């Protein structure tokens, strides 16, 4: 019937957490189901990135969306990154029906599909959270701001 139309914000695990507003990751994966479906702001959690899994996943991806595709320089924790437009969230079995071709790009049992990926040019210290949580009321702002310019790739 209705829902809030508020900037929510998730945070993800890096790399992956920069890889989604990057333009790389268009799923996201969670342990939990989200009917929240709009925009959603994405923010790098306090953990770090080890080696492993950035030169791994670089080149993983590289050829699942091409080695073509855009990789950060560094990878920030506990700020926000950026946004992605959550049209569904699908489940392990529903993610890989419909969308077979990033049916191993997660592994969480209810994936996040999210679009539009959109990297905000300053970041903003914030705490991220394993759930949903409503920003800051400076944040939404600013966070709707940081969108004025982007990278030059995109």
């Amino acid at each position: 019937g209705s829902s809030g139309s508020s900037g929510w914000c998730l945070s993800v695990h890096q790399p992956w957490a920069s890889l989604l507003v990057r333009g790389i990751k268009r799923v996201e994966g969670r342990s939990w189901y989200t009917p929240h479906r709009g925009r959603l702001w994405i923010a790098a959690t306090a953990k770090k990135p080890s080696p492993q899994e950035v030169s791994e996943l670089q080149a993983t991806y590289r050829l699942l969306r091409g080695k073509d595709v855009e990789f950060p320089n560094d990878y920030p924790s506990g700020c926000l990154l950026g946004c992605v437009d959550l049209i569904d969230c699908l489940s392990q079995k529903q993610f890989k029906e419909q969308f077979p071709d990033i049916s191993q790009e997660s592994d969480s049992p209810f994936v996040f599909i999210c679009k539009n990926p959109q990297e905000m040019v300053v970041k903003f210290p914030i705490k991220g959270n394993p759930k949903i949580w409503k920003l800051d009321s400076k944040i939404h702002q600013g966070a709707k701001k940081g969108l004025m310019k982007q990278n030059k790739a995109v």
